[PDB]
């Protein structure tokens, strides 16, 4: 190999350092949203029992 | 050939000994700068995971 190859290797690791991977904060927010579901269903259940 | 040719041969060797070529220390420095990119991206990743 020659100089151009080594410079391309450096450029490629520079590229990978700035890769645009998926926004996983969306996935973690979706995980966090489960509190609302569980607690609202608990509201529903408690309201039904109180009415009964 | 004659004396002038042989002296020109010696002179051409002298010229090649003092040739001005590209400054490759800059290429070495550009190679060394890739650590900063890698480690800063590691900072970014670790901060994101800690926040999550």
């Amino acid at each position: 190999f020659t100089l151009i190859e080594l410079m391309i290797v450096v450029a490629i690791i520079g590229i990978l350092a700035a890769i645009a991977i998926p926004n996983f904060i969306k996935f973690q927010a979706r995980s966090k949203q489960s509190e609302a579901k569980t607690n609202l269903k608990a509201l529903y259940t408690a309201q039904k029992s109180f009415f009964s």
